């Protein structure tokens, strides 16, 4: 179906898979602050410049075994963005981990005219998904799910001593008139 979206993954791992250690290790570093300053209030509202992650970039994949999902994860959740699949939410985390991290990753299947995160309306506790991000790994269980209004924020706010990643998709299916929130909470150690 999503011809684009596999083309996508295999464009990110070749790519990042050619970038020097050196330059990953600075990137990482970047976003790491960035994060550290977003949860400390001093982010101003947009990437700064030199992370040179613009709105469209993608920053790897997300994939969720018990329901088969496997797609690439792009920064931004503008209209057009959104079209071609998930995003991360401006003013969250970047979704590299941490203590005091939620990232939160967007997807709209009424603009994508794809599944995406459709089925993640069958996840409960205790469920896995990996996050494939500039060579890191990680893992998350979901611990919380929660159906919310698409002005309702509170639930997407960074929690204190937590590493959290939120799967948001557009509920119920069709009609997209509110969001379905699955946060997961890293399990890999810190």
């Amino acid at each position: 179906n999503n011809k684009f979206a596999v083309s996508t993954i295999s464009d990110y791992t070749e790519k990042i898979n050619n970038v020097k250690d050196e330059e990953v290790d600075d990137l990482i570093k970047n976003i790491n602050k960035y994060n550290y300053d977003l949860f400390n209030g001093t982010a101003e509202n947009q990437l700064p410049d030199y992370l040179n992650i613009h709105e469209g970039d993608v920053l790897g994949y997300i994939e969720i075994p018990s329901i088969n999902i496997k797609l690439p994860i792009y920064y931004g959740t503008s209209v057009d963005i959104l079209k071609k699949g998930v995003g991360v939410l401006e003013g969250t985390s970047l979704p590299v981990g941490g203590e005091n991290t939620h990232s939160v990753l967007s997807a709209h299947t009424g603009l994508a005219n794809q599944k995406l995160f459709t089925d993640i309306d069958k996840l409960k506790d205790g469920d896995v998904f990996y996050l494939h991000i500039l060579k890191k790994d990680l893992a998350y269980k979901v611990n919380q799910i929660k159906v919310v209004h698409p002005d309702e924020i509170d639930e997407l706010k960074i929690s204190d001593d937590k590493d959290y990643v939120t799967l948001l998709t557009c509920y119920p299916y069709g009609i997209n008139t509110e969001r379905l929130l699955v946060r997961g909470e890293r399990t890999d150690l810190s």
